[PDB]
């Protein structure tokens, strides 16, 4: 049948014009970076359970990622499939983690949940090893699983801050995953929606992803 519908996405369609025009009127976001965050190797030692800046940390023998999620989420909506990846050069993941940890653990971050690949365990030729070493899960902020204009703006601003920190910290871009799409002005970040694309998809799903209302709000 057709692609999987979501109430979150239908609301974005209904309110598309209003949403992007409200966003354009908002001033820059202000993200206070976390000091005292774990480093990359330390986050590997989270094992069963560790904490930093109100994020629960996990890294144990089951899969090849290390995970962070807020004990108390700021976004109250249900996940609606929107996610970002961040791609850096394969050998630079620990340095990228150091450059991004201020933002990823920030009290002001709009991202409640994310993971980074464990480069000691991953298949070195994997799509999440040569790029997409960070995965960020976006959730609508409202309890009704709708995105507010404010939250959309903060998310877009956050992605632009991740890009700026990576660039000015001297990170080289990695290989973007074929599954995702990105605009010319994102050198590290890319996007897909879980409900309406696959991780094993490629160019055949590019146009559909570029048409996702959430993506258009982030990129157009």
């Amino acid at each position: 049948g057709p692609p999987q519908m979501s109430a979150t996405n239908e609301d974005l369609k209904t309110n598309f014009h209003s949403l992007h025009n409200q966003m354009r009127q908002m001033p820059m976001s202000h993200f206070r970076e976390a000091l005292d965050a774990p480093d990359y190797s330390g986050m590997r030692q989270s094992g069963f359970f560790a904490m930093s800046q109100g994020f629960q940390l996990e890294s144990h023998g089951g899969d090849v990622f290390m995970h962070a999620h807020r004990e108390n989420p700021q976004c109250k909506g249900d996940f609606a499939g929107d996610k970002f990846h961040i791609s850096v050069q394969r050998e630079q993941v620990p340095q990228a983690f150091q450059a991004l940890s201020g933002l990823l653990f920030s009290v002001d971050s709009p991202i409640d949940k994310w993971k980074v690949t464990d480069m000691e365990r991953v298949d070195q030729q994997s799509r999440v090893a040569v790029g997409a070493q960070f995965t960020l899960y976006v959730k609508p902020d409202q309890e009704n699983s709708q995105y507010s204009a404010s939250s959309l703006h903060n998310t877009r601003q956050f992605i632009e801050c991740l890009e700026s920190r990576l660039s000015e910290s001297g990170l080289m871009p990695g290989q973007y995953p074929e599954s995702d799409v990105h605009p010319e002005n994102w050198k590290y970040v890319s996007y897909r929606n879980e409900l309406r694309s696959g991780r094993d998809g490629g160019e055949m799903q590019s146009q559909a992803l570029r048409e996702e209302p959430f993506y258009r709000l982030m990129a157009e």
